[PDB]
């Protein structure tokens, strides 16, 4: 029935296609250790970062990544043979729960289970606590089944540190002083104000969620935006040509070809920025394209001088590295820098190699390579009647920067089984399009974070000062996701591009090796990346 | 309603894929001519072979090929997507018929609509006159739904040259001739004694069949029969060795290894015979692995002599080839041999290039590349006791004819995307097991051949000779086969080979060129044969 | 990894004869009913700049 | 759009009109049709919304 010595569930695992809808039953053995000894800490990133917040006795089960929930061939199957898919629902378990203490008898550590040792099990579906969860960190679900998943101590962002700096004594209050306040108004947050659950090694837990999210297309076009149309009937349209290069011109006007018509949709954004690359040897300063510098408007950042125009605290470029946060990749619908922004590994904690894959292939020509911009002739005009030309100008330039202008439409990256599936909106008033560079789904209310960390029991002491005894928790966790998924129909004669595994480089991959150790891919192509063969009629 | 200037039907097409059933759906533009000038003549083979037969007024509509019916991604999907597949229920309508009459006015020929002109159309289900059609021959279905397909012309073999040669002098009957008889006994077959429909314009006609047959299986074996083991656990069973070389030895027992342990599955059956290469130039002698000269006990078949022991007329190898049948490929479960007995065009009618397609890539590893008999020690043995070995001994050989035997397991060849579907099993009272080495599936009754001619209209004439007007009869038909599928399901970590186009040699294939020349594959890894990714555990 | 040679390979190539069609003679009709979601088309205009 | 019109996903379909091949028998079997053209009367009837 129920007690120390029956088992709350077993395992799940495998996987469902269907036609609407895959269903992947995942489960994982996982362990929690005590998280900075049962306390709230102050966390001050070493090096030059003005990053400050707390540390946390928590830790998080991160469920985000489709490699986790998918395994190489499930992905091969999803990706060959659907045209779309988005989660619907998704269900977690954690049972089998056990609480181990770790005792030193002598030189040598004992591990014997302590039956009435409570876990504290939170999950929070209103979002009332930080969501310092990201997308590409590496303590999400292991790929492996087999494979024992620490989970990841929580902590979250509190205060900018160069925002609380300036004049910042304690002697007397100033409530003029604008960085005085920022301090005084930053939130601290605490998970025990929350109500949740203790469970024992009875007692089991388990959260439902139903998502609402857009989709994830598996389709390529094969034609430019501006490409699709019929050289066999001529165009109506005219292009306007100047004549005498003087004021007395006017534009002559003759019919396109057949071959070359004018189009009325525009490339999809992109920020030309490719990032810096300097050769600078601070890893956490800013590298990326763009690079945000946020100050309230009283407020001194770093070292700050004042635009003498506008008479505000500005940064030098320079300094805003240390004071700010880039985004990256900024490049969204041009796949020309597809190779700049995403640059990741698959291999967490692995020392022996960097396997560093890159997203260098899109076959999608929804997605532009170069825009240019020509804005008239190539000589400039002569101020009198007759004469001929002038100084020489510039008729044509590459626009590098192209921002969201009507009549805009493109496809987001094709992404690799080793994504993260979501990520978390900003409670914001007010958003834009959702068109994320990492291929991730921005979702209002993402599946709310469960946390755990293990009870505290005292230790009697004479000093009366803090002393826990030291366990830890291992149990099991089971992330049933549904995805509601489309089949593609086409009427293509021709065979489509498949995520064959013959395309690989390495032969031995997705395999464990004499030692044991897991081959992963360390190239984009070996990730089965979406959009690859399916066509999609522009 | 109904009437010469209604149509009876529509242009039907397109494919229906779905979890237990594929619907492939195929039209065609087919016309007709008139075949032999309406009437049945002895049809004999020019240069140097024995097949005699009947030339008939009738042309007929071969459905059997997968190009026909699948195009190239519906192939690919139905590859990569499905463990196995069988034809269910195959449904032909013929419809939308036009007989044009051709008359030449003056120089030019001109092309009028003559109503009131019949077309005989035939479906034989009983199978009551002779199959001759054959698997592996240019007259099925266009692969292209745009291409006119012209129906081929229908004739059947009736005696054997050689089996009527001796002694067939007509001045006196020979009963105890036994040649004498088999002309006699020969049959022959006139299409007009069966029932059948007589159409015109306004007239249409369909057909339902219902297949009974096996399974058409798309996965392979990724371990040789004998392979699957544990080595992690120690067998039970020992090898004999004789120790002295002579008749005081005996068998000495040890064990195997554990990474070698005996087996009870043999190797499916083969033969070892790689047909004729002698650099012949005659075409339509035998050159094949098994050449089959049929001759009756007393028939005396080309040149024949008595074999004095059995006294019984027998052939000369180089003569068989004259009066005899080859059967290919013969290989049957040796895959190393794939390479030797098919090979065949796709591209009909196409004096451009011969593009000829060999099947050569099988990665399924229950076919066995050879097969080696070890029958004892290394050396004779002496006859003496003691004394020390004797004359050296062969220990080991290749089989190379490998016959069917009790505990043979084995896969069927891989087939392309143009390959036949279906064979005629023959009506003999004995067949073995069914494997074809063409992985053609054969079966007791396959769809009845649907026989067309054009009625006869006669001319008057003051000689009384036979005048028949010149006239055509064109049409649609349309073939629409249910496929009986079988999705797979799979406990595979690693992802499977897929058929990708990736590995394609040829960029621009399956689509037409500049002058319209429809690109077809001249290799057979560009034809997406069947098992390729899709393990099978043994 | 040639990617150009890819493009080529995963261009499509379409055909007419696939898709279920009509064929008609002279007594022979047809027709098609199509049902439009979209936006408006303005005939009016602004006398006002924006900002004044 | 600039030059005004009305972008939709699913605007109307578009009508294809081919003429059905009707083959010449040859003796060199080359691809030989008839040379024929189809004539006919199309009538569009749209409904509009409006706005006075």
């Amino acid at each position: 029935g129920s007690g120390v010595g029956v088992s709350t569930g077993g395992w799940e695992g495998g996987t469902l296609f269907g036609d609407n809808r895959v269903i992947t039953v995942n489960t994982r053995q996982w362990y929690a250790p005590i998280y900075n000894g049962h306390r709230y800490t102050k966390l001050e990133g070493t090096g030059n970062t003005f990053w400050k917040g707390i540390k946390t006795p928590w830790g998080y089960f991160n469920f985000n990544a489709y490699d986790s929930h998918f395994s190489p061939q499930d992905w091969q199957r999803l990706t060959n043979e659907y045209r779309r898919w988005r989660p619907k629902k998704m269900m977690v378990k954690i049972y089998n729960l056990q609480i181990k203490q770790v005792v030193t008898l002598q030189g040598d550590t004992l591990y014997n289970n302590d039956l009435t040792a409570g876990v504290h099990i939170f999950c929070d579906g209103s979002h009332q606590y930080p969501y310092s969860q990201h997308p590409w960190d590496a303590g999400t679900m292991p790929e492996l089944p087999y494979k024992v998943w620490l989970l990841e101590n929580y902590g979250y962002f509190q205060f900018q540190g160069d925002l609380i700096d300036t004049s910042v004594d304690g002697g007397s209050p100033d409530v003029e002083n604008v960085e005085k306040e920022i301090a005084k108004s930053a939130p601290f947050y605490i998970l025990e104000n929350a109500n949740h659950e203790v469970l024992r090694t009875g007692e089991e837990t388990n959260f439902h969620f139903n998502f609402d999210c857009g989709w994830v297309n598996n389709d390529r076009a094969y034609c430019p935006l501006q490409a699709d149309f019929n050289p066999l009937v001529k165009t109506r349209r005219y292009f306007a040509t100047r004549n005498n290069y003087n004021n007395s011109g006017k534009f002559v006007y003759t019919r396109y070809s057949p071959y070359n018509k004018p189009s009325q949709w525009m490339p999809g954004p992109s920020l030309g920025y490719i990032g810096n690359t300097q050769s600078a040897a601070t890893r956490e300063q800013a590298l990326g394209p763009v690079t945000v510098v946020t100050a309230p408007p009283g407020t001194s950042a770093y070292t700050a001088f004042t635009e003498q125009q506008s008479k505000t605290n500005q940064q030098s470029a320079s300094n805003a590295t240390w004071s700010g946060y880039d985004v990256s990749p900024v490049n969204c619908a041009r796949s020309g820098f597809d190779k700049i922004g995403l640059a990741y590994d698959s291999a967490p904690e692995s020392e022996l190699e960097e396997k560093i894959s890159i997203r260098d292939i899109d076959n999608d020509m929804s997605r532009w390579g170069q825009v240019f911009v020509q804005d008239g002739t190539n000589k400039e005009i002569s101020n009198d009647n007759t004469g001929q030309g002038g100084n020489t100008r510039q008729n044509m330039a590459e626009l590098k920067n192209v921002w969201m202008f009507p009549n805009q439409a493109w496809d987001s990256t094709p992404i690799s089984r080793d994504f993260p599936i979501w990520v978390k909106s900003p409670n914001t008033d007010k958003h834009t399009l959702f068109d994320s560079s990492d291929g991730t789904l921005p979702m209002s209310h993402p599946p709310g974070t469960i946390f755990v960390k293990v009870a505290k029991i005292p230790i009697p002491t004479q000093t009366n000062t803090d002393s826990y005894l030291t366990l830890y928790v291992t149990g099991q966790v089971t992330c049933t996701i549904e995805w509601e998924v489309e089949r593609f129909m086409t009427k293509n004669w021709r065979p489509e591009s498949k995520n064959d595994v013959s395309s690989f480089r390495d032969a031995f991959l997705y395999t464990v090796g004499a030692d044991g150790t897991y081959n992963t891919p360390e190239r984009f192509l070996e990730g089965m990346p979406t959009r690859r063969g399916i066509n999609k009629t522009l």
